[PDB]
RNA sequence: GGUAAGGUGGGUGGAAUCCUUCGGGAUCCCACCUACCCUGCC
């Protein structure tokens, strides 16, 4: 599979950048999840119900501001 | 007992960029399978 979210655009358009995962709250039926990055020096974060709703959150706020276009 | 929703681990497969002595190296994503956790309905 070629991928399913803005992660891999970005990683595809500008690679060199650097992901910080951040730690869960919640219930096993409620549970949440965040990640966080560094891109150009910039900074950004983004949660989710799993992991990759996270990065794909925090990739696409990342991918719009260094981008400077959006998703 | 049956039915449905979400999350995590493990295994396998698929996919892209960068570098390369073309043997390889680095970065990175997804799906499937299996097990586990947990909630809703009847």
């Amino acid at each position: 599979p070629s991928g399913k979210n803005p992660v891999m655009i970005l990683n595809e358009l500008r690679p060199g950048l650097k992901y910080d995962f951040l730690s869960e709250s919640g219930e096993s039926h409620a549970k949440s999840f965040v990640m966080s990055v560094v891109v150009d020096g910039q900074f950004f974060e983004g949660s989710g119900r799993n992991k990759k709703l996270a990065k794909a959150r925090a990739a696409q706020s990342a991918l719009a501001t260094v981008f400077n276009l959006h998703l």
